[PDB]
């Protein structure tokens, strides 16, 4: 409706690790709800495992502590420890390779999930298509 709708090759049976190419960091959910990326691949708080809600539509939750990603609305990423409304994800193919996620809540502003050079988290507003900070590739645990 208000975005594309190619949708990438992958199915969320197994964890995955997110891997944003902008840095090379994991997206990782921290115990105290802090969201950010972390380039040590031993980290027990990367591993995530996606699920679906309607076609392309996404929770991202932390194996480790089970916080789902989740979206304020000044365009923040936390960890939240329910999965409501502002935890749904439009999940989607980029540049015919990548995965990107839109917060549901907020997509009509097109805000994404999208991770820094320095490894830490961009506000929603300041992301945009285009961008490298939005583009992350699912790996395995």
């Amino acid at each position: 409706h208000h975005h594309h709708f190619n949708l990438p090759p992958g199915n969320y049976k197994k964890p995955k690790l997110l891997y944003c190419s902008n840095g090379g960091h994991f997206l990782r959910i921290l115990p105290d709800g802090t969201v950010d990326g972390t380039r040590d691949r031993s980290d027990q708080h990367i591993q995530l495992q996606l699920s679906a809600e309607s076609v392309g539509e996404v929770y991202i939750k932390s194996t480790e502590t089970g916080q789902y990603l989740a979206m304020d609305t000044d365009g923040l990423l936390y960890g939240s420890q329910t999965p409501n409304a502002n935890c749904l994800f439009l999940e989607r193919l980029e540049e015919n390779h990548y995965n990107t996620y839109i917060s549901k809540a907020h997509a009509e502003k097109n805000w994404f999930v999208g991770l820094k050079k320095n490894g830490s988290c961009k506000r929603g507003p300041r992301t945009h298509y285009g961008q490298k900070a939005i583009l992350f590739l699912p790996l395995p645990v």
